[PDB]
């Protein structure tokens, strides 16, 4: 296995201004760089909002204003976080080369922002944009996604009508996955929600031109140069769990479990939204039940394993699932709160004896909350051998490479079966406000009521995301529609759903 390297990523640059750096990718950015994947768009990141306005009726809202303040909010975090701005670029090898270079006048700046947000009169949710705008790729028939774009829609007639006191306003966040971790580009959103509020109800033409050039060093860090781990300090423990991890990665391709239609075609997404009551009611039930150190996200994927049990295969099977995790806790403390690039790693869950745990819908409620507290124990215990590790952000940077290459020289690197992943998103809370606010005044604009996050599937597996806002989880599976039905993933949802609110106490 391939060593890391530190050197080979950081950020050099290009010419003899400094106004543009370019740095080689690296660990989970090169799978989702993978040239032709991006260029398909097939990791690509989206959030869909969805918005009320509850402004004072004295604040006129229409899509065009809108826009103008998120033209001038984008700008504003161009400087913050220029990742936003990022482009992608390739040569011979697998991993994609990340370019950034500062405006080269303050016109051109404000032409890019313009280029970034778009808006539409129109009944359409923000979730149905998504499907038209992927339906359309796809039609259209090779270009990368820019780093992020808006798309602000509204059921009104025209551009310049007032949006209407508690009328909707959807927002599509779209992102190319390159530059960004589901965290990053929340977070991102985050940010653009407060910086717009500083636009609402004013003069923005004469306000301090930004001093482009001086936001390169506000580009995240090189995540290798970043880690409190110093790499050169590891040996052969590191390397036998790098194998560890691409040994369970491979088999996991190969391995028995959900069937699959074999194909490629659009990705679809399905949406469980969990009631606030229901889940208040799951994670007092885990608490409860399994006490400090597990969660909603345990108990999701304990569901999904009694799900596929339920649906579906040797004696002596073990549920292995190569996992991703949020690696900023590998950082140091100043930069690991900050950071808006990719920074993922991996860890392997295992559950040994299926048999045990296999309950159906219609078995006796405490033998369906014994099976999910088992699988939850297993759960927690597998991630443990992978979290304590101080070396983890390191591993997953080295096996997310050989990953990229794996995926390159693979392209149908499942055969008719492939189990679901789990991807817990978290709570929504950590990094998007409730409201977008007028600053001045502190009054509340709009209501941010709710929050999908979705990113494309062109693999067959179910890809089940976990989220929370406003204390409602929210399930969603993303999939292929080549590769399952509607129906079937339907099916497979409300099964996992059924097995968490039967943990209730």
């Amino acid at each position: 296995l391939p060593p890391l390297v530190p050197a080979l990523y950081r950020w050099k640059s290009t010419g003899s201004s400094g106004r543009q750096v370019q740095r080689r990718c690296v660990g989970a950015e090169a799978i989702v760089g993978l040239e032709e994947k991006n260029r398909r768009a097939l990791y690509d990141l989206y959030i869909a909002t969805s918005l009320r306005n509850i402004a004072p009726a004295s604040t006129l809202l229409t899509l065009q204003n809108l826009k103008e303040m998120f033209e001038l909010a984008l700008l504003d975090a161009r400087f913050e976080h220029p990742e936003c701005a990022c482009t992608v670029s390739w040569d011979d090898e697998v991993p994609a080369i990340i370019t950034y270079e500062s405006p080269e006048s303050n016109e051109s700046a404000r032409d890019w922002a313009r280029g970034c947000i778009h808006v539409q009169p129109t009944a359409k949710s923000a979730l149905d944009l998504w499907s038209e705008m992927e339906e359309g790729r796809a039609a259209a028939n090779n270009t990368p996604s820019k780093s992020i774009e808006l798309f602000l829609l509204s059921d009104v007639s025209t551009d310049s009508t007032p949006i209407p006191q508690d009328a909707t306003v959807e927002i599509l966040f779209h992102s190319n996955h390159l530059f960004w971790d589901g965290i990053g580009c929340r977070k991102f959103v985050g940010d653009l929600f407060r910086l717009v509020g500083s636009y609402i109800g004013r003069d923005s033409r004469e306000m301090k031109k930004i001093q482009w050039g001086q936001e390169i060093k506000n580009l995240s860090p090189p995540v290798v140069d970043s880690l409190k781990l110093d790499i050169n300090t590891l040996g052969s423990e590191f390397d036998d769990k790098c194998t560890e991890y691409t040994s369970a990665l491979v088999a996991n391709y190969k391995s028995r479990g959900m069937k699959f239609q074999p194909g490629l075609a659009l990705p679809r997404c399905v949406i469980h939204k969990l009631s606030a009551d229901e889940s208040i009611d799951i994670v007092k039930a885990v608490k409860t039940r399994l006490g400090p150190g597990f969660t909603i996200s345990h108990l999701t994927q304990a569901a999904i394993v009694l799900a596929l049990l339920d649906h579906l295969l040797s004696d002596d099977e073990v549920f292995i699932s190569p996992t991703s995790v949020d690696g900023r806790r590998w950082l140091r403390e100043d930069i690991a709160s900050n950071f808006y690039a990719m920074c993922q790693t991996a860890a392997v869950v295992r559950i040994e004896n299926l048999k045990s745990i296999t309950v159906s819908h219609k078995d006796e409620k405490e033998l369906q909350v014994r099976a999910l507290e088992s699988a939850c124990r297993n759960i927690k215990k597998s991630y443990r051998q992978w979290l304590e590790n101080p070396f983890l952000q390191a591993l997953g940077l080295r096996v997310h490479n050989f990953e990229a290459s794996y995926l390159h020289a693979k392209p149908i690197p499942f055969e008719g079966e492939a189990n679901p992943l789990f991807i817990s998103d978290g709570i929504n809370e950590r990094f998007i406000p409730h409201e977008i606010k007028q600053t001045a005044t502190g009054e509340n604009v709009l209501s941010v009521e709710s929050i999908d996050f979705v990113v494309n599937q062109s693999l067959p597996y179910l890809a089940i995301r976990l989220d929370s806002w406003r204390d409602a989880s929210t399930l969603n599976i993303i999939y292929n529609d080549a590769n399952y039905t509607e129906a079937e993933v339907q099916k497979y949802l409300q099964s996992i759903v059924e097995f968490m609110l039967a943990f209730r106490l």
